[PDB]
């Protein structure tokens, strides 16, 4: 859907700003800073779910910039278990939302942002 | 979710590059010049649906900045009912595309892109 590479690299960043904020905005939640509301957070993480699962896509061939290694291109297969294990995560969060307990979720979310975090420590550039 | 107005313009300007994206990616589809795939574009109608919800919750209070006229807070009324009625035009665009029917598509398509071009010309800095 990319006139040039600049588009795709634009897409993404975008995707990730939001995908960061619907995650990090959960925070105070899970710390307990911030009040759970079952209903508001399933809600939101519907949210991140759909999020989630779109940056993926605007890595595709000849879409080398911004801070993305270019080992994401070279090393195929191990970006995909990256983003793979990422989105399983996701699932888990959603489930552990679904379920409406605090406990499940701040366990959920820490998974989450470990997956995040691996994935910028091999795959972005610092 | 922000923790400065800046927060908030970064945020709505994200989700609104995305919901460009997912908008006008259809648009050779919609003339005709790509196929049309009836599950292709339920699947990203869809997508677009949850993006077009996202841009209005970041024009809140105090986020003044990026090319948002000062009068989508000064007059609150008439951009809600923009971005309802904006609103409304996709529920159109995914019924048609839940219908599978290029030419429904195509005339729901177009009511979106006046929808968009209309709360532009109100409430968009030049
Ligand atoms: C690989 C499978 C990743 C996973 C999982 C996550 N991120 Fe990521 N992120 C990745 C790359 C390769 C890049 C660089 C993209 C580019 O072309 O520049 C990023 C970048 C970010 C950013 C900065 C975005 C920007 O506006 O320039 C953020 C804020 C970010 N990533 C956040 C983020 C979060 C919150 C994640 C888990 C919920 C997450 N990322 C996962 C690769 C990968
Ligand atoms: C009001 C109810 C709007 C509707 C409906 C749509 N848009 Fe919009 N758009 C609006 C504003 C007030 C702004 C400025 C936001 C800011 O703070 O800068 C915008 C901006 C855009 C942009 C530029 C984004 C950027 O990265 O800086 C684009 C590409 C855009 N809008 C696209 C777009 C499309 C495709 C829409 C219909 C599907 C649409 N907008 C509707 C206000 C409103
Ligand atoms: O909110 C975020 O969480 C992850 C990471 O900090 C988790 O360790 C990331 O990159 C964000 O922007
Ligand atoms: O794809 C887009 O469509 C609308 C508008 O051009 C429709 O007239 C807009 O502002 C986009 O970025």
């Amino acid at each position: 859907q990319f006139a040039k590479p600049e588009d795709a690299v634009k897409y993404r960043q975008s995707a990730l700003t939001l995908m960061a904020s619907h995650f990090g905005r959960m925070t105070p939640v899970v710390k307990g800073q911030a009040p759970y509301d079952a209903a508001q957070i399933k809600a939101n993480v519907e949210v991140l779910k759909t999020l989630s699962a779109l940056p993926w896509a605007a890595f595709g061939p000849g879409t080398e910039g911004g801070d993305a290694r270019p080992e994401i291109w070279s090393d195929a297969a191990s970006f995909k278990q990256k983003q793979q294990a990422f989105q399983d995560n996701i699932v888990k969060l959603s489930a552990a939302a679904d379920a409406g307990d605090l406990d499940k979720l701040r366990a959920a979310f820490g998974d989450v942002g470990a997956s995040c975090k691996a994935c910028h420590d091999a795959y972005r550039k610092k």
